[PDB]
């Protein structure tokens, strides 16, 4: 398929990764900039994010859906279901509202594109209307994170799609916050792009720490694959 040829092309080997988020929640500003590398063959990223303007007001865990699913692995009987892929190099808008139960909400804008041989996530995340001393600006969310399958549909009328999905993060208590998420996704260029069936990605991430590292920071380590379709 000359088309699954092209994207897919674009990503056979290990392609290097730069993230930039620009975030204010409930007025207290920050920026993080991320850097590693995405292996689609695999389905598997390696990232290090840093806060660059000091302390990072939220937990790290709730900007790990934030900080790229053009790297997943899709079967090679799924290739026509892939709109990530088929969206590059122009690349496409993720937009979402990430709704926090019983606490406020983070409304996000990326766009995932090429910038020479590196692929690159800008990000602005706007959250508002969260508790002061909640689970999220009161910082008690455990320093870790769940496996979760992701639901992708067609979205026929803004040629693109619509993510749907709940995380579940810990808290130190025992207990769970609820983090419901609404996504779309459409591309940049007027090309065509694949629009696929009903299906899911399954993710597992892996949250650590560089021990040489004194800024406020994130080691992420994630394995995603697409499913859904025998």
């Amino acid at each position: 398929d000359p088309m699954v040829s092209k994207g897919e092309e674009l990503f056979t080997g290990v392609v290097p990764i730069l993230v930039e988020l620009d975030g204010d929640v409930n007025g207290h500003k920050f920026s993080v900039s991320g850097e590693g590398e995405g292996d689609a063959t695999y389905g598997k990223l390696t990232l290090k994010f840093i806060c660059t303007t000091g302390k990072l007001p939220v937990p790290w865990p709730t900007l790990v859906t934030t900080f790229l699913m053009c790297f997943a692995r899709y079967p090679d009987h799924m290739k026509q279901h892939d709109f990530f892929k088929s969206a590059m190099p122009e690349g496409y808008v993720q937009e979402r509202t990430i709704f926090f139960k019983d606490d406020g909400n983070y409304k996000t804008r990326a766009e995932v594109k090429f910038e020479g041989d590196t692929l690159v996530n800008r990000i602005e995340l706007k959250g508002i209307d969260f508790k002061e001393d909640g689970n999220i600006l009161g910082h008690k969310l455990e320093y870790n994170y769940n496996s979760h399958n992701v639901y992708i549909m067609a979205d026929k009328q803004k040629n693109g799609i619509k993510v749907n999905f709940k995380i579940r993060h810990n808290i130190e208590d025992g207990s769970v916050q609820l983090a419901d998420h609404y996504q779309q996704n459409t591309p940049i260029g007027d090309g065509p792009v694949l629009l696929p069936d009903n299906h899911y990605l399954s993710y597992q991430s892996a949250l650590s720490k560089d021990p040489n590292e004194k800024r406020d920071h994130m080691v992420l380590l994630e394995f995603v694959t697409a499913a859904g379709i025998t």
